[PDB]
């Protein structure tokens, strides 16, 4: 990794376009205008890319070369990096404050501020900007898992009466429908912060490595079935490579997908009837969970319950609602996302069904719908130094006052009611609202605050 | 990189779920029937994560003892993967066949075939879909990146009569905007076999290491401002940040984001009036090129054209399209999309403005905002040999008939019209069609078929 060779190309020729004498250009990150959001992700950013020696003699010879190809042209600051590499032996003179991972804070407040400690380095804050506006990719999924979270906690309360299972409702079946093996690994810690069941495995190692838990593993997993392990029994066989399954897997829990060739059939004949007794057998620790994985989510799951209900001894919770017996469960893994989880949980409480009976399985909608634009993550410079005098800078598009950014030196507060309040011009300053809730945790090359995955969900945990 | 801590966390369960005695698993790719897509991206992962010793005792250690956290349990074959490090010094004993590529093809074909060369190890043709699967992306990208070069080459030959500087009208302007640093070099590339314009630098080096290119670099880059080095300024020096820009980039084609404060305003006074003179004298191989961010994308550019017409000299080309002067474009950057890129040119089009006067900046539109269900990406098991007979395997649910998946041994074949056929059940092996258009990729740890990037983009060419 080159972080010279980390940023956008035009980023190479901005070091002649701020105004001469400019010692100091800072900037911050917000979520512009999902009214709250997790902060989660910078640690990882901080450790794997911008700590330590970044320059080397080597690495700024590749950037020249690239850049004088890329440009057509000799356009790269070689000088300011060669500067870097000189003075602070490849360690980058900047100084990051940042709220802390895992805090639940509403949108349009400051979350991080950048500025360079160096005056020579002006020209560093926004070179950067780049790597670090890639953080809004584990907040969002942060926030969107924690989002779904909400919606089953209420579900789940309402239709139980407890929170029981929670953390093991929306399973990360993600892996094969991200970008890349990189994000796989972001995006999963990212939901590993309200969840503990994830089949994506880059997960645990990047926690393991960049944040910490005091438990060996932050996520776990049952055997499950894909449509391979079925279908290649032959399409006559599905009742014989169901058998061998949940005999192999008779001890542990078994997520058995089941719609290879129709759902219905395999609910109503084969599991309520040739194989009930293999069902019925099995323990409370060990149940058998049947995946539908085809159809409208939602008419499925409500036709799938009423097959089982009718061949299993549904019982009725203390607050009304059908429960599946204990060796029985359902996990819809097909179409989740957080409208569609949102449709479920109210279609089966609707018809009676309490929530304790299912799980759900979320890929693409989990770690891959999602963009920038969602929560409106954005990197602006606010405040500048040229000629020893100070400016509070900032954009005002006339056509889109949404793009206005903040201006001045930033501060994060709680106000009298216990909220958050971003205050600009270096407001903060005056004493009037307290300390600020922004801590450094980087400097000059070296990382000086860190959280454990432990904190971290700890700070994302819902009020309820 | 540990190739067994690569795969969806059910898959360590599979090798106990499939029959008894089965000898051989072999599954195919396809975009299930965007009408034809762009074959590219498998290269690179044979080449970073199949090829050569992938599997040594500590990988075998680490993922034994990450399982055993994981599932509470000790369900991880290290029997299996002991034996491929035995027997193979840790080399995949996998045969991977593949269309070409670059290659076009419609939906619903097969794109590449994945079996096991070993008995013992029909459990591993599945293990690694996880991370062919991940091929998604750069096929996805490299397909809706070629049909917003279709759209652009009809409306820029209807508005000029040529398709002179298409492969410079989309830019990649995704980085910041993407899951991670490696998804952004995975994108840009993908990008870059249909355009030559990028500013996602991570893209270049990827290129370089796995595919190469006979030009020193695949893409290239033009200076140009950002809000920051704009805004930097000062509220009341808009114009003088714009004077210094264009002065320092005098010689060399410059990009200026004119929208901080007010875009109608920077084209009509700051370089319609004020600074007329540093425009009008500029090169035609070094335009000033005015870049709206904010405001409806359509209406932006339709009044920045239409002011621009009114303070510079238009000419009318011999379509009777309007024309910029040469030292004068234009460059939409904002809410870009294959559906934005659309209405713009076909608005322009009716406002009788040619579409040499503007390129497309493109973000989220380009590298992110896509997903594995717009191609519908899908790996599946469609043949295997249990006890020595080969069985043609498929999943085929009720609810879905668009998730039926193909039976038996695929091959890719001309039709006599020329177009594409995908022959099931071994129906290949008859010597009905020409040759198999599938080609062994890999084979027993190696990469046994290359192709260069240059090789890739003739192969994605457009007809036209
Ligand atoms: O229901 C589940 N968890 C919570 C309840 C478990 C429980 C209840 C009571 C006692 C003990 C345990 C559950 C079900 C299925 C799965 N996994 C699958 O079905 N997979 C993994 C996939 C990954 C990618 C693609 C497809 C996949 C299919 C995991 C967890
Ligand atoms: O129009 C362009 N290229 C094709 C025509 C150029 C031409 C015509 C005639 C003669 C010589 C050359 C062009 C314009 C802007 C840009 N770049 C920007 O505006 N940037 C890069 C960004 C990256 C991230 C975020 C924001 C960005 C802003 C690059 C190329």
């Amino acid at each position: 990794f080159n972080i010279l060779l980390a940023t956008d190309s035009y980023k190479v020729t901005h070091y002649k376009q701020y105004p001469p004498n400019t010692s100091k250009v800072y900037s911050y990150f917000e979520c512009r205008e999902y009214e709250e959001t997790v902060f989660y992700g910078l640690q990882y950013i901080l450790n794997k890319y911008l700590k330590g020696k970044v320059v080397t003699k080597e690495k700024i010879q590749e950037a020249k070369d690239v850049y004088k190809e890329h440009f057509q042209d000799d356009v790269f600051n070689e000088k300011g990096w060669n500067y870097i590499l000189e003075k602070y032996d490849g360690h980058l003179p900047i100084e990051i404050k940042a709220v802390p991972e895992g805090f639940v804070i509403p949108r349009g407040n400051v979350l991080f501020t950048v500025e360079n400690t160096d005056p020579e380095c002006y020209w560093l804050t926004n070179w950067i900007e780049t790597i670090l506006v890639q953080s809004w990719y584990p907040i969002t999924v942060a926030t969107n898992s924690r989002e779904q979270k909400k919606i089953l906690a209420k579900y789940l309360l309402e239709t139980s009466g407890n929170l029981d299972g929670l953390e093991y409702k929306l399973h990360d079946f993600g892996y094969r429908g991200v970008s890349s093996q990189e994000t796989a690994g972001i995006g999963a810690s990212a939901h590993l912060v309200n969840f503990k069941g994830t089949d994506t495995v880059a997960g645990l190692a990047l926690i393991k490595k960049y944040y910490g838990t005091k438990d060996p593993v932050p996520g776990y997993s049952v055997p499950a079935a894909e449509h391979s392990t079925i279908t290649a029994w032959g399409k006559d066989h599905e009742k014989d490579a169901f058998e061998h399954i949940v005999t192999q897997f008779s001890s542990v829990p078994v997520s058995v997908v089941s719609d290879s060739y129709d759902i219905y059939n395999a609910c109503e004949k084969i599991w309520g009837e040739d194989l009930r007794h293999l069902i019925v057998s099995r323990s409370t620790q060990a149940p058998l969970i049947i995946r539908p994985d085809s159809g409208n989510p939602l008419d499925t799951v409500l036709k799938v319950l009423e097959i089982l209900g009718k061949k299993f001894p549904v019982t009725e919770n203390s607050k009304g609602y059908k429960l599946l017996p204990p060796y029985l469960r359902v996990i819809q893994g097909d179409g989740v996302d957080i409208n569609t989880l949102q449709e479920i949980v109210e279609g089966m409480k609707q018809k009676m069904w309490s929530i304790e009976n299912i799980a759900f399985g979320s890929g693409g909608g989990l770690l891959q719908k999602l963009t920038r634009d969602l929560l409106n993550c954005s990197f602006k410079c606010s405040y500048v130094v040229t000629n020893g005098l100070g400016i509070n800078v900032f954009k005002d598009p006339v056509a889109d006052p949404n793009k206005r950014s903040k201006k001045g030196r930033l501060s994060l507060h709680r106000t009298p009611a216990g909220n958050f309040v971003t205050l600009e011009e270096g407001k903060g300053d005056l004493e009037e609202y307290g300390q600020d809730l922004l801590h450094t945790v980087f400097k000059n090359g070296k990382v000086t605050k860190s959280y454990s995955f432990d904190e971290i969900r700890k700070n994302a945990q819902l009020n309820i």
